[PDB]
């Protein structure tokens, strides 16, 4: 079972968190978990009017039961004034390793399942742990055969 | 409250809807009601494969009394009878009548007209307004500073 | 080749077109070309504030180098202060079988190919002969694979 | 002129169109996303081409342009990313910043197309680029009441 995510929807889940990080002037920048919170950040950049956006590259390769991750860019700070975001939490494992990076910064996330929704500052939409979230990026308008070929 | 509805996310429960419909060849057609349902319908027509598509047109007129501008020919038997959704099932009674055999449906249902239809995919609570795609469109939105 | 045209541009077209067949008290009603008539019917419908709208369903059939035409259901009259709609002319076949059944009809669709364009009586975009238009309602947001597997 | 209307839709294809010239992906160490223009187009071509390292490049004005803070490096083997250069004001001040930066943008006016390596589409030099993160789905009475 699929959790589809348009765009539309995104932008409005995108504009409901950042009306709750008002105001604007509290936040020194945001700091974007690339590459999923690529999109909501920049949402949220437009939206508070802050031109400060850095990013936190982690690339994280699964093998068999354990998880080989590493920072290939790093954002210099705490967090102490700014605003981290990525665009969900699933298991919880991305978010331990950010909070434990930037342990003074706002971490905020659009969708947030059980598991990792104690790591989160705060969060849109709640998603059941065992429902896929598929991402607008990810996806694409293309030819759909009808159902019956009718 | 308010139930924003884009065009994909009604396009998306429109095909499940189709899926329940299946197999097409035991439809003759289907007759939208004007005009919620002519969107519908039209994503029905094209998933199912259905090029017979009519229509049944409805104006309101105290009391509130029910005008009948246009109506599509039979009493519904082998069609089926498409409206976007059913808040109360005023309007859905005087389709009920007029095809009784028809196999009413819609995408969006509320709790008090529920009863009234044979099939529909989303469930809206009742003091929940659907905004549905036609009536919206993509606009310069000021940000939120 | 191909045009792609998404929910949010035909929308825009529709609108467009609306606003040329103002005042609405000159039209009496919406008679659509099922299928593809059904959608730019119902956007027209609701900008114009039309409640009466009919349909006219004709199947084809393409035998070799002949067209096989056989009129499903026709709405009534000859389509005086009627506005017939549908979404495209390609080569103007179903243009012209349409405008002889509805001879006092506005005929206007959203796209037009060279070939039609002089049979309709105002359209909204001009499509080359050579380009196929990819319709919203034959299309879905789906997933698609990276262009690449890094 | 007028408003040249830009949705998710199309920047998305766009984005993808640009992508494929970007091919093949190991040729680039990683993608510089020009804040805030760039970080939507920025985010697509990261997806498209699997590049893990995307970094960024703030800048502010006051006109003398003010560097908020900016990526590593002479852009040796990364692509600068923005969404548009109209009369190339912030692009000279990129390409002066990371010279061996393949720079590349989606759209394109006649006054900034010669200072960039690539682009998709050719926009008016009087023609104003509503993009998706400025517009939003909302209800548009209807033109007749
Ligand atoms: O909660 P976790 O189980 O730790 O995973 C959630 C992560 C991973 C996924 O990104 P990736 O799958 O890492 O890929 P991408 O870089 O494209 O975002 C998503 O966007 C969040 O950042
Ligand atoms: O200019 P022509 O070459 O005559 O074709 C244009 C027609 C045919 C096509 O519909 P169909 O392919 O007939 O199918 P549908 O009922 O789904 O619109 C399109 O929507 C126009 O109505
Ligand atoms: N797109 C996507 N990526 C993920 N990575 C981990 N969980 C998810 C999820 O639900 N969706
Ligand atoms: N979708 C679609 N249907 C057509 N039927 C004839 N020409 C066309 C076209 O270009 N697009
Ligand atoms: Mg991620
Ligand atoms: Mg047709």
């Amino acid at each position: 079972e699929k959790y589809i995510v348009t765009w539309d929807m995104l932008q409005i889940h995108a504009r409901k968190l950042a009306s709750r990080l008002m105001p604007s002037e509290q936040w020194k920048g945001i700091i974007a978990v690339s590459r999923g919170g690529l999109v909501p950040g920049a949402l949220l950049a437009r939206e508070l009017g802050i031109r400060h956006v850095d990013t936190v590259c982690i690339s994280s390769y699964d093998h068999d039961n354990q998880r080989e991750l590493k920072v290939l860019k790093r954002a210099e700070g705490d967090g102490e004034g700014f605003i981290v975001i990525d665009d969900l939490v699933d298991t919880g494992g991305t978010a331990v390793a950010i909070r434990e990076m930037y342990p003074k910064a706002h971490f905020v996330t659009i969708f947030a399942k059980p598991a990792g929704r104690p790591l989160v500052d705060d969060y849109v939409v709640d998603i059941p742990q065992d429902t896929w979230i598929e991402q607008p990026w990810d996806m694409g308008v293309v030819f759909v055969p009808p159902i019956s070929g009718r």
